C-alpha cells in the first residue's frame, strides 16, 4: 500500500558522493594528507557515536539523536503555531501541539493564526492528523500558555579546502566543507535545554574541562555524532530536522549564512530534494532567497542577529561583542584562522573546535531566552491576522 502522497525525504540511501578532508586519514602518508577525497561510495550513510555505529537513516530504539516521528518512510484541544495552504480544492493545514505534546495537523476543507483551538494517509510528520471543515473549529478561550514546542538553536563551522585555507568558504566549491554542526534542542515553554548535539566530520573528543563545565551548569551531557564524510553529516542533520521537527529554529546569522550554505551543499553538490524536509512529507516549501529570506513549511526561523540589531545599538554585532554587551559573558573566541590547523591536528583539537561551536550555540540560546522573540512575533501574528512566518519575512 504505502503512503497516499509520496514522501520525498531520504528514508533510505545506499550510494552517495563521499567528500572528506584527506587529513582525517591519520594512517595515510603525509604526501596524501592534502585536499579532499571526492568520489562516489556505494554503502549506506553511517554515523558513529561513543564507539557505537548506526546507519543515519535507520529508525529504531538505539538512535543517537531524539525523535518526534510517528511515520518514517511510511512505516508507522490543540495549539496552532503555523498554517499551510496546499491543493488536494485548497486545503488549509493547521500545524500544532496538544497539551500532551503530541504533534497535530488539522486539514480544514471547503475554503475558497497562533493560539488554542477546540474540535467540535498523513500529509505531514505529525503524530495525528484530522480532516474537518471550519465549523468544526472554535477558539479555545481561557488558554494562553504555550505548549511544549521545541526550539533548535544551531551553528555550522566550515573549512575552505582550496589553495588558500583562509579563504571565505563557498558552498558551490566541493572542497569547502561543513565540518561541524552544533545543534541545541530546547523546550520553548519551560526554556530547558534538553539536548546538546555536535555533528562532526571526523573524530572529535570534546575536552574534559568543557564536559565538567556543562555538568556544573547542570546542562545535558553533549552527544558527539562523528561522520566520515560531509554528505553523511549533512544527511544526518537534515534527518534530525525532519525526525525531531523543531517547530522553531534559531541561530546567529543562520539566514544569511548557515542555512544558505547547507542548502547549497544539499542541492548543488549532493542532489537531495528539500521539499519533504519540512513538516510536509513532500511538495512542501523549503527555500532560501536573497541578506536572505527563508521559508521552511512548518518551521519558524528566527535569526537572533536580526532581533539584536533591531533592538540594541552596538559598535559591533559580532556574536562575541554582543555576548559581552548583553549577557555580560566574556566568551573567548576561536579564530577562523585557527580552524584549519586545529582540524588537521587530531580528535582532541577537533574537540576544541567542537567546544567553541557548542559555546556559540549556548550564547545564542541565552540571547533567545532573554528577548523571547517568538512572543513578540506571535503577538503580531495574532493581532495582524497573518501566520508567524509571513509576520517575520513579509514587510
Ligand atoms: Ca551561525
Ligand atoms: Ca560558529
Amino acid at each position: 500500500t504505502g503512503p497516499t502522497q509520496r514522501h520525498t525525504y531520504y528514508s533510505e540511501c545506499d550510494e552517495f558522493r563521499f567528500i572528506a578532508p584527506r587529513v582525517l586519514d591519520e594512517d595515510a602518508p603525509p604526501e596524501k594528507r592534502a585536499g579532499v577525497h571526492d568520489g562516489h561510495l556505494k554503502r549506506a550513510p553511517k554515523v558513529y557515536c561513543g564507539g557505537d555505529e548506526r546507519d543515519v537513516l535507520r529508525v529504531g530504539s538505539g538512535g543517537f539523536w531524539p525523535r518526534r516521528s510517528r511515520l518514517w518512510g511510511g512505516v508507522d484541544v490543540f495549539h496552532v503555531y503555523d498554517i499551510l495552504e496546499n491543493v488536494e480544492g485548497t486545503v488549509i493545514t493547521l500545524l500544532g501541539l496538544t497539551p500532551e505534546g503530541h504533534r497535530v495537523a488539522v486539514h480544514v476543507y471547503g475554503t475558497r493564526t497562533f493560539g488554542w483551538y477546540r474540535l467540535k494517509a498523513f500529509g505531514t510528520s505529525s503524530d495525528v492528523e484530522f480532516n474537518c471543515t471550519a465549523d468544526n473549529l472554535a477558539i479555545e478561550g481561557g488558554m494562553s500558555d504555550l505548549p511544549a514546542y521545541k526550539l533548535m538553536c544551531f551553528d555550522i563551522e566550515c573549512k575552505a579546502g582550496g589553495e588558500d585555507e583562509l579563504a571565505f568558504p563557498v558552498a558551490g566549491h566541493p572542497e569547502d566543507l561543513v565540518i561541524q554542526i552544533s545543534c541545541l534542542l530546547y523546550d520553548l515553554s519551560t526554556t530547558a535545554l534538553e539536548h546538546v548535539l555536535l555533528f562532526s566530520l571526523g573524530s572529535c573528543d570534546l575536552p574534559e574541562s568543557h564536559l565538567n563545565e556543562l555538568a556544573a551548569r547542570g546542562l545535558p551531557t553533549p552527544v558527539v555524532l562523528e561522520f566520515d564524510s560531509e554528505f553523511e553529516m549533512l544527511l544526518a542533520f537534515m534527518t534530525l530536522v525532519k525526525q525531531y521537527g523543531p517547530e522553531f529554529v534559531t541561530g546567529y546569522n543562520i539566514i544569511n549564512f548557515d542555512w544558505p550554505f547547507l542548502l547549497a551543499k544539499l542541492t548543488d553538490i549532493y542532489k537531495v530534494p528539500l521539499d519533504g524536509y519540512g513538516r510536509m512529507n513532500g511538495r512542501g516549501v523549503f527555500r532560501v532567497w536573497d541578506r536572505s529570506k527563508i521559508k521552511v513549511n512548518g518551521m519558524v526561523n528566527i535569526d537572533m542577529y536580526g532581533i539584536i540589531t533591531d533592538k540594541i545599538k552596538l559598535s559591533s554585532y559580532k556574536l562575541n561583542a554582543v555576548a559581552e554587551a548583553v549577557l555580560k559573558d566574556k566568551k573567548k573566541d576561536l579564530s577562523y584562522r585557527d580552524i584549519p590547523a586545529y582540524y588537521a591536528a587530531g580528535p582532541a583539537q577537533r574537540g576544541v573546535i567542537g567546544e567553541y561551536c557548542i559555546q556559540d550555540s549556548l550564547l545564542v540560546g541565552q540571547l533567545f531566552f532573554k528577548f523571547l522573540p517568538h512572543l513578540e512575533l506571535s503577538a503580531v501574528a495574532r493581532l495582524a491576522g497573518i501566520n508567524i512566518t509571513r509576520t517575520i519575512y513579509d514587510g
